């Protein structure tokens, strides 16, 4: 029959498709994931900080992996007949490691959605930024300022900044909230010479 290792693994990869999907505003469950996946991911590559492609399995590699080899999976989906650039990130909170999901229109700029999840953040503190209340608010924001990167800040509850797109981090969560920004700017600036690639 099927393995023990094959199926903690097709748990492991239906769980990474829920967070792909949710970051293009699909929430579906593990058992639906592959076939939902199936129907809007339509590319998934790696691409080098120069924005080439390069060779390898976008959905199985690791993350981390990749990004010490200075590679970058790009997974983009099919909706309404445009695509949707979907980019992987990986950083550092209070407690462990931070991930995530963040996707943009077909301007390669402004988002459409986010997803965020940690290894152990703390409940009602940190681990706040795995809900949609805190995601949510990156739609519409943009990455590059008439052309320059900036990255979208993570402010505390109620100020802003001038100049930079931002949204609002979590009440007493700040190392997080810190946590998420950098994993943003340093996750995206891998993928800043894909996202200028202009004919």
């Amino acid at each position: 029959g099927q393995s023990l290792r094959s199926f903690q693994k097709q748990n492991e990869d239906n769980d990474k498709r829920q967070q792909i999907l949710r970051s293009i505003n699909v929430n579906v469950s593990s058992s639906e994931a592959e076939t939902k996946y199936n129907e809007l991911i339509k590319e998934a590559f790696l691409v080098n900080e120069n924005g080439e492609k390069v060779e390898g399995d976008a959905f199985a590699t690791d993350v981390v992996k990749a990004a010490t080899e200075h590679q970058y999976p790009v997974f983009v989906a099919n909706v309404d007949g445009q695509p949707k650039y979907i980019m992987a990130l990986h950083g550092a909170g209070l407690w462990g490691p931070l991930w995530g999901y963040i996707s943009v229109d077909s301007d390669k700029n402004t988002i459409y959605g986010a997803d965020f999840s940690h290894q152990g953040e703390t409940p009602g503190l940190g681990a706040e930024i795995s809900k949609p209340v805190f995601s949510n608010e990156f739609k519409g924001k943009k990455i590059f300022m008439s052309g320059e990167f900036k990255s979208v800040a993570v402010v505390k509850p109620g100020k802003s900044v001038a100049g930079q797109d931002y949204v609002d981090g979590i009440s007493g969560g700040t190392i997080t909230s810190k946590g998420v920004d950098e994993m943003l700017f340093n996750s995206l600036s891998g993928y800043v010479k894909f996202l200028t690639s202009q004919n």
